């Protein structure tokens, strides 16, 4: 299958800087979600998600189709609780009717990166609306029971490597887990972006526990806590190194973040020669807005 970008029509960049700053005020004004993390976490989770459907043999799923907005993904178990990041954005998408859904879920999850302190995402435009049938079936976003070996296979799918895979995991410094949304509880309320996952990892001491759900998970005493999926990022000797890497080294981790959470967000879709170059938006802070 080919998905060609295609530019909103007459839209540049001016128009999608307006759609980030509608993000980006409404994520200041919506402060109380989740108890005071806001909606920046929820965002940047719903974008990978949107994403993460992609299959990289028949370029199935992926963000430029923008199905989640059909109910059979929308009701996937694995989005539990994205519904919340999906009602943030139904006013957005009602001012500016004419960006489409994928653009629309991909520049909520930049506009929160950015907007909590992390680094510029390139960010380009054109992905179309695609219909009902095209929405792809549940199962192909990752379980957290598993371990390294099963992480390190389930993102050959998505074309991740394990750079790329341990850069887009320090995410989970951001927001927490919920009990009713995944079986997992607790994680602490950080909505600034920051390469404390890494940290975390090294330095805590992780006891591993069941929760109230039944299911294990590894927990410290400072409120921190690790799915079986992200502690096997120190329990396997490739991922290891590059976790220590970032843990030693903030510019790089958001650099290679950057560029491997663009990559997520462009897997499957052909960008013509002539297209627009991807588009860095200015933060709320830099227009002095
Ligand atoms: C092996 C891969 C991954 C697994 C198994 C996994 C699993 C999970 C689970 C179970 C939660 C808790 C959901 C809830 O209870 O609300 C979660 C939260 C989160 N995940 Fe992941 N995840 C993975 C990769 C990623 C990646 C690649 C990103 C983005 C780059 C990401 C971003 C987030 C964010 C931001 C949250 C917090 C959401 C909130 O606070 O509402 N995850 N993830």
């Amino acid at each position: 299958l080919v998905h060609v970008a295609s530019v909103e029509k007459g839209r540049s960049y001016e128009d999608f800087q307006k759609v980030y700053n509608a993000i980006a005020l409404k994520l200041r004004e919506d402060d109380e979600y989740d108890n005071y993390i806001g909606y920046g976490p929820v965002l940047v989770r719903l974008a990978w998600h949107i994403s993460g459907t992609w299959d990289k043999h028949d370029n199935t799923g992926g963000s430029y189709g923008g199905t989640y907005r059909f109910k059979k993904e929308f009701n996937d178990p694995s989005n539990a609780g994205l519904q919340n990041g999906f009602k943030f954005l139904e006013p957005i998408h009602k001012e500016f009717p004419w960006i489409s859904s994928g653009d629309l879920f991909s520049l909520g999850g930049v506009t929160a990166v950015q907007e909590m302190q992390g680094p510029k995402i390139p960010w380009r435009c054109g992905r179309v609306d695609t219909p009902e049938d095209t929405t792809p079936d549940n199962g192909r976003l990752p379980d957290a029971d598993k371990d390294a070996g099963y992480v390190r296979t389930f993102f050959q799918r998505l074309n991740m490597n394990d750079r790329e895979v341990v850069a887009l995991m320090g995410a989970h410094a951001l927001g927490k887990t919920h009990l009713k949304n995944s079986g997992y509880e607790g994680g602490g309320a950080n909505n600034v972006f920051t390469n404390e996952f890494y940290l975390n990892l090294l330095n805590e001491d992780w006891k591993l526990e069941k929760n109230d759900a039944n299911n294990e998970q590894w927990d410290s005493k400072s409120g921190y806590m690790m799915l079986p999926t992200d502690y096997s990022l120190i329990q396997d000797p490739k991922y290891l190194s590059i976790v220590k890497e970032y843990a030693n080294d903030q510019d790089k981790f958001f650099k290679d973040f950057s560029k491997a959470f663009e990559k997520l967000l462009e897997n499957g879709i052909t960008f013509p020669k002539d297209a627009p170059s991807p588009f860095i938006f200015k933060t709320l802070e830099e227009q002095g807005l």
